[PDB]
């Protein structure tokens, strides 16, 4: 079981915005989270192949990472903070649907999660 193409992160007829709310979940919330000990399973997209997942791709159809939010965020890919928390909220939601209660990588996550909620319980009004 292979790889599939990665999330998009660019892509010129979308439209785009850069608002203080996307402004704020860079610098603040994937930094926050980028930076965590836990952080480096969700900073690139799952290799399926390397970690011997061969049934990932056929559970987890809407994949999203870190790495994938941090372009969009970088490519001001998005219009609106709205979408890149759904980015943040696909990715942990996949690790829960995919792996068991209690294995590291959902412990994991569920570190980031917090801080994340932390984060997005304080986010601007919009500008
Ligand atoms: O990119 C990665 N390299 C690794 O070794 C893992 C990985 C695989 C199994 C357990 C743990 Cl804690 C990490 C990655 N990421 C990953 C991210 C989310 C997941 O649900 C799974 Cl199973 C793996």
């Amino acid at each position: 079981s292979m790889n599939p193409p990665p999330p998009e992160t660019s892509n010129p007829n979308k439209p785009k915005r850069q608002t203080n709310q996307l402004q704020y979940l860079l610098r603040v919330v994937l930094k926050t989270l980028w930076k965590h000990q836990f952080a480096w399973p969700f900073q690139q997209p799952v290799d399926a192949v390397k970690l011997n997942l061969p049934d990932y791709y056929k559970i987890i159809k809407t994949p999203m990472d870190m790495g994938t939010i941090k372009k969009r965020l970088e490519n001001n890919y998005y219009w609106n903070a709205q979408e890149c928390i759904q980015d943040f909220n696909t990715m942990f939601t996949n690790c829960y649907i995919y792996n068991k209660p209690g294995d590291d990588i959902v412990l994991m996550a569920e570190a980031l999660e917090k801080l994340f909620l932390q984060k997005i319980n304080e986010l601007p009004t919009e500008e």
